[PDB]
DNA sequence: TCCTATATAATAAAAGA
């Protein structure tokens, strides 16, 4: 009402001192200097007389000119036509004589091989193109009306630029180049071609609205690694012949930094030439991100740039993709080699160095890239946003708000011929002086409450509208609790007309209705459900019950509106806030979050880049209706997110910063030194001091420092130049967060325990004091203190092993539990029961109850072997230790030589051939890349090539390293090892990964031997992983060529489903994978898909189209339609069918290879509880103890125990776990992958007794042996949760039903697959089909729904949709 | 919206109330 006004801005009237600029009142900085328009007085223009714009351009910029219109409408084409450089395009040629230039979009663009190097090597060029994105108006532009310039005016300009500009004589125009390229062509009678480009949509846009004109109308499409924008693009300059010599080349090639490109590009922003603006004229030398601004800014004299129409957008997003490049290029040139190394390490190599010797010490560093979107960058984002959560407990609101293009302020400051899309700089200034106002009212101004915590991100949406997202943790004093608070802040209805009629007409257009979801939601074909028919109901009540996780507000029905010719009622107001709305005429939607769980979908919004899209060219011959079609995924980025960009605001703010402290050992601290200046290091390494180190210091000498803990010293002091000095500034708070340290080093696990309870502490030697008595060790120190977890659960677990009478069982048990489980005491529990662990070994050795030696030593030794696997030592446990006996894996040169003889003469044709290429390599000398990929379906051929090869390579003496993805796969080839534990490579694997393998190290001197390097499963490894295992290779060789030039096999299906990801879309997915990495292109592929199936050859045959997506014939009804042969389809259940009607304890071990496969994990645990009651026997509950990890003691009360109990994250146990006699169990954890226990290894349960499970092996090497498994600790794989969940319970799960994608190294008998819902993936469909040989063991139902079941209505016949992703095959 | 392989340790740079 009267009360609310809009916000305005004040209009363009202040302008700066230092040159005239005009700008918003709110925009001016404190000081008074504007620094985006002249950098404060640092900018100024050169003393060279600068020419006036000339006046026939001007006029036809204008409206004032007869043919103004005709010019606005084809500047694309006009600046092109004139521009003397032009940029090349790879595209394939029809007939194999192609133009040597072809025009796509209204710009001249030229083939590339067009220019042959003279060095006669051609570099690899990203690909970088400019798409109009409206090419609606094709229809029109093909029709001959106009659509020429009107030829007069096309004159007019020629002349006028012989006259003013110099560079026409040293160099053509295009349009003159265009002509020659087509004569050549006639005379050799090449056909004229057409090129069009093309966007396949995202499902992603406003509602029934995308690709508006107004919205945007130009773009930069382009595809590198990591979507950075390409810096290597292929410019190249037609250069008019010269009679005197011909010496000089008509083609030269010029890089993105050449001076000038600007004024060769774009001829009409700049027509005097190479003459003020155009020339170098900035002064005080001005970086290119200085140049930009300078130019982009409003002032009283005619400004070319911003007043051009389509030219203007098109300068804008190109100059963002340079800007960005060149950044990014010159940072990474300029970067000191650098080299990490403990400090005892390196002081000790230099006591001990060798003179005159020159060997790499430490572990090379690759330092993070400048740009956000680089995955390093990405993931401490979401780790920052994720600890003020942990810390400031779940988020109370979620505001969203989006840009109007008709706000008064935008539309007032045009000038009569400008239009809103033409100009993208107002919009990106105006949305940020009305975000900074939200952003302030609620903090500032404490509406809503008081604020605590905020976090903020601004995405681009395909229109180019910017949007922001606004996430508010509020104090506890302001908690919204009740069903009162809920109302005042959000509401759902619409307004009384009379009433509130400003909030009507608000309401009524900017939040009419919400696209309804149910399949595809911006798409208006279900034009009633697009409007107001969406899935809210009349609730009729707040109800913040969180019923589905999500509150439901108040919607009263019998109130309605009339909206173009519709009516729509109260079922779809989208929740808005009054205050909010009639302020800033814009769509404002508040909603509560109320559930923890509601926060882990929404964190997602910080992990994007660019926006992603896919994108197809097709080239056409007029003469023929020849067309060849080509697929490129690559990133979008719009006009008004390059202007952002450009300027300096801000995409990502958080209230509190972090501030990571460090937990070192006290004589090892960490050193960064540059390559060269090995000597400076010495010196530099006494002053160094980390921030443990210094908080020792800060304690001698401060006594107010003495109340703070370790983690909360970062809050009230600052760390510069190795010291710790107080914040007097009042600023913005750090939360400061201490790491978390693996049992793996024994000593560093108990000096965290120490850091996090115990303050105050002097030096080191005070941290192991306790009660004025010092302790030798930490871990001695830590127990008197009595911060220390109780080891009841494992003195109870060992000592039922003993009951049982099982020697060799319970020796492993021992090992599961001190590696994975964490003991406090397990010298204790080895002295009390010695004589038990160690009886099978005196028995045979020594007859019964003989004395001897070594007794000890053989029982200590099995246990070791299970140590050596997960890296730990006995030492560490504090076991007794005896020195390890050698062994020789070689074994007899005579025996591998005969079997590999024999081996060879059964291989298949396809086969031989590839063991022939792979035994020339290894003996051929010359350096050259040296890498093979064996493809092929997935199968037995596969593995044989493995083992004969293994066979032949020992037998002349040399070694063999096999590896593998997955611990399944692992087994299955001899010595397998999963290829993270081999080469040590870090978890996350982000871009600057380095693997942790010392140069020196006797692992390392394995590797360089190794003849062959062979990996199982390349479909799973990530680009991450490839591009890391070639930086180790390349450092143990000394060799620069790719993989140290050693033979490498790395054999894979990519039919399969590919590695998953937290989130992402079919553009996103694909260009982690192998293919679009860059080391592929010296990868040779060999083909091995000659098929081998015991029986039903056809069903092979039928499986490989599945996956490839062949399968058309029933495409015509729907797109990836495909019908199941109808033997397979049952209407009965599929638990009868798959497991057998009859399910006993007798016969369980009959049908243990059956399973069942269902598409959703919901759906598997609802199969898995009725297959258990029909099974006989008395069902028995283990429960579990769950806590989280944590450095604050009031963590825990923001997350409360029955919240932990509830959740089962992925990849976890149940909290609840109810197992019966006879039932099917699975491993979830690895454990020992050699002897047999992995990922999978299904076991069918023999006894169940409180602490122990007692069980038989199913699948793997092992085939029978019973092995006893205890309880471990399991913590979450994904790091999306906020906290981290440490659950021990048996690491076992119900396995009668399993999902697709936890099957895909399972084989079983007869399977049974039940689709709810359709598949949603790369190769679901075609991994559940793949584990049965036979057509006749697979059994399908079809739930009907609106994607499945019998689509022909007439027709009794079922169909289901197949997912496959045509790029990645 | 979903699905989950591996399973240990986490960077050099100035400046404000
Ligand atoms: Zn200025």
């Amino acid at each position: 009402e009267d009360a609310i006004l809009e916000h305005s801005c004040g209009g363009m009237t202040v302008r700066c001192e230092f040159c005239l600029s005009l700008n918003f009142s709110d925009e001016k900085p404190s000081d008074g200097k504007f620094t985006r328009c002249c950098s404060k007085g640092k900018v100024c223009p050169n003393d060279i007389h600068f020419p006036d714009y000339p006046a026939y351009l001007k006029r036809l910029m204008t409206n004032e000119d007869s043919d103004s219109k005709n010019f606005m409408e084809n500047i694309r084409s006009i600046n092109s036509s004139f521009a003397f450089a032009s940029m090349g395009a790879n595209i394939a040629s029809p007939s194999g004589y192609g133009p040597y230039c072809f025009r796509i979009h209204g710009q001249v663009y030229h083939r590339t091989g067009t220019l042959h190097p003279s060095d006669g090597v051609s570099r690899k060029f990203a690909q970088l193109y400019i798409l109009d994105t409206a090419e609606a108006t094709s229809k029109r532009l093909a029709m001959p009306e106009n659509q020429g310039c009107s030829e007069r005016l096309m004159i007019n300009i020629n002349n006028l630029m012989h006259e003013i500009n110099e560079l026409t004589k040293s160099y053509k125009m295009l349009h003159e180049v265009e002509k020659e390229a087509q004569s050549e062509a006639a005379a050799k009678g090449i056909a004229p071609t057409e090129v069009t480009m093309a966007i396949k949509y995202d499902r992603n846009s406003d509602p029934g609205r995308y690709n508006s004109p107004r919205v945007t109308e130009v773009a930069v499409i382009f595809r590198n690694e990591d979507g950075e924008p390409p810096f290597e693009r292929d410019l190249l300059i037609h250069c008019k012949p010269d009679p005197n010599n011909p010496n000089a080349t008509k083609m030269k090639q010029i890089s993105i930094l050449f001076p000038t490109l600007d004024a060769m590009t774009y001829p009409i922003l700049f027509p005097h030439g190479e003459k003020g603006w155009g020339t170098d004229i900035a002064l005080r030398r001005v970086t290119q991100m200085q140049y930009y601004g300078f130019h982009l800014s409003v002032r009283d004299t005619f400004n070319p740039i911003l007043n051009a129409g389509k030219l203007t957008q098109q300068f804008i997003v190109d100059s963002y993709s340079k800007m960005e490049a060149n950044r990014i290029n010159f940072i990474k040139a300029n970067q000191s080699k650098l080299r990490v190394e403990k400090y005892s390490g390196l002081m000790d190599y230099l006591k001990s160095r060798s003179e005159n010797d020159n060997v790499p010490i430490g572990k090379m560093i690759i330092l993070p890239s400048s740009f956000e979107g680089s995955p390093r960058n990405m993931q401490q984002r979401y780790q920052d946003a994720m600890a003020i959560v942990t810390k400031y407990g779940k988020p109370d609101l979620f505001i969203t708000m989006t840009c109007n293009p008709k706000w008064a302020d935008i539309t007032n400051n045009l000038q009569r011929w400008q239009k809103v899309e033409n100009r993208p700089d107002l919009v990106a200034r105006v949305f940020n002086i009305k975000l900074n106002a939200l952003l302030n009212d609620i903090c500032k101004f404490h509406l809503f409450g008081k604020v605590i915590a905020k976090i903020h991100v601004i995405e681009f949406q395909k229109r180019g509208l910017p949007h922001a997202h606004i996430l508010l943790i509020l104090d506890s004093e302001s908690k919204l609790r009740s069903e009162d608070d809920i109302d005042r802040i959000v509401k759902a209805e619409i307004p009384d007309e009379d009433q509130c009629p400003r909030l009507f007409q608000i309401v009524k257009s900017n939040m009419v209705h919400g696209p309804c979801g149910i399949q595809n939601p911006n798409s208006p074909c279900m034009e009633n459900g697009k409007c107001s028919k969406g899935y809210p109901k009349e609730f009729q009540n707040a109800t913040i019950g969180n019923i589905d996780g999500y509150p439901k507000y108040k919607r009263r029905s019998g109130s309605t509106m009339s909206i173009g010719n519709k009516v729509v009622d109260n079922t779809w107001i989208v929740p808005y806030n009054p205050y909010l709305c009639l302020k800033y005429n814009c769509h404002i939607n508040v909603e509560v979050c109320a559930s923890i769980k509601s926060v882990k979908y929404l964190f997602k919004y910080i992990y994007k880049g660019h926006d992603c899209a896919n994108i197809q060219i097709s080239e056409k011959n007029i003469i023929n209706h020849d067309e060849v079609q080509d697929f490129i995924d690559s990133r979008y980025v719009s006009a008004p997110e390059a202007v952002w960009r450009l300027f300096a605001m801000r995409m990502h703010d958080q209230s509190h910063a972090i501030t990571r402290l460090a937990i070192h050992l006290p004589n090892d601290q960490n050193l960064y030194f540059h390559t060269d200046d090995f000597a400076e290091v010495l010196d530099r390494a006494k002053r160094h001091n980390s921030t443990l180190m210094a908080w020792f210091l800060l304690n001698r000498e401060d006594s107010d420092a003495r109340n703070y803990y370790y983690w909360e010293i970062p809050q009230h002091y600052v760390f510069n130049n190795s010291l710790w000095t107080k914040r007097r500034k009042g600023g913005n708070k750090v939360l400061g967060r201490l790491f978390t340290v693996s049992f793996r080093e024994p000593e560093r696990y108990y000096l965290r325990l120490l850091l996090l309870h115990v303050k105050g502490a002097i030096s080191f030697e005070d941290l192991r004091t306790v009660g004025g008595v010092t302790y030798d060790t930490f871990h001695e120190a830590a127990k008197h203190r009595g911060l220390l977890l109780d080891d009841t659960i494992w003195k109870d677990t060992i000592d039922d092993a003993i009951i049982l009478n099982m020697p060799k069982q319970l020796r492993q048990l021992f090992a599961y539990i001190c590696v994975f489980g964490c003991p406090s005491a397990a010298d204790k529990l080895w002295d009390e029961n010695k004589s038990h662990f160690i009886e099978d070994f005196c028995w045979k050795l020594h007859r019964r109850e003989g004395a001897c030696v070594n007794c000890e030593m053989h029982a200590l030794n099995e246990i070791q072997e299970v140590f050596t696997l997960h890296g730990m030592k006995c030492s560490h446990f504090k076991l007794p230790d005896y020195p390890l006996l050698m062994n020789a894996n070689t074994c007899d040169q005579l025996y591998e030589q005969q079997q590999a003889e024999v081996l060879i003469n059964s291989l298949n044709d396809e086969q031989l051939a590839a063991f022939q290429t792979i035994t020339s390599a290894i003996e051929d000398q010359t350096v050259h890349p040296k890498c093979f990929f064996l493809d092929g379906p997935g199968g037995s051929g596969q593995t044989y090539l493995y083992k004969v090869l293994t066979h032949y390579i020992r037998g002349r003496g040399g070694t063999v390293l096999p590896t593998a993805s997955t611990g399944i796969a692992a087994n299955l080839l001899l010595g397998g090892r999963t290829f993270h534990s081999q080469y040590k490579l870090p978890i996350p694997l982000n871009e600057t990964s380095i693997s942790r393998l010392d140069i020196k190290s006797e692992v390392a001197k394995t590797i360089k031997k190794a003849q062959l390097l062979i990996i199982d499963e390349c479909t799973m490894a990530s680009s991450h992983a490839i591009n890391a295992i070639d930086r180790l290779l390349r450092e143990i060789m000394n060799l620069n060529v790719a993989f140290g030039g050693k033979v490498l096999l790395l054999g894979g299906d990519f039919r399969q489903c590919l590695s998953i990801v937290p989130h992402a879309m079919r553009s996103a997915i694909v260009q982690t994978s192998l293919k679009y990495c860059n080391v592929w292109g010296c990868f040779r592929k060999l083909s091995l898909k000659t098929n081998m199936r015991s029986e039903d050859s056809a069903y092979s045959e039928w499986l490989v189209k599945l996956g490839d997506g062949k399968l058309d014939s029933s495409f015509h009804l729907g797109m990836d339609i495909i019908e199941i042969p109808h033997e397979m389809i049952c209407n009965g259940s599929i638990i009868e069918a798959t497991f057998g009607n009859s399910i006993s304890i007798d016969n369980i071990k009959n049908i243990s290879k059956r399973a069942i496969l269902c598409p959703k994990n919901e759906h598997v645990q609802k199969l898995n509880e009725e297959i258990l009651d029909i099974l006989d026997g008395d069902f028995h509950t283990y429960l579990s103890d769950d806590s989280i990890d944590s450095t604050d003691d009031a963590e825990k009360e923001n997350f409360p125990i029955e919240f932990l109990n509830s959740i089962t994250p992925s990849g976890m146990p149940c909290h609840k776990l109810k197992l019966k006699v006879g039932a099917i169990i699975m491993l979830l954890r690895n454990l020992n992958s050699k002897w047999g226990l992995c990922n999978g290894t299904r076991f069918i349960i023999k006894r169940l007794r409180p602490n122990i499970i007692e069980a038989e092996v199913l699948t793997g090497s092992a085939e029978g042996e019973v092995v006893l498994i205890p309880r471990i600790d399991l913590s979450p794989s994904d790091t999306g949760l906020p906290f981290k969940l440490i659950r021990r319970q048996f690491p076992v799960m119900p396995a009668f039903a399993m999902t697709i994608n936890k099957s895909q190294g399972q084989t079983l008998d007869r399977v049974g697959i039940f689709l709810p819902e359709p598949v949603f993936a790369h190769g679901q469909l075609y991994v559940a089909f793949s584990r049965v040989r036979r057509a006749c063991d697979v059994k399908v139902k079809v739930v009907n729904t609106s994607s499945q079941g019998k689509l022909v209505k007439h027709s009794e016949s079922v169909f289901t949709l197949n997912v496959v992703y045509r790029e990645i095959l």
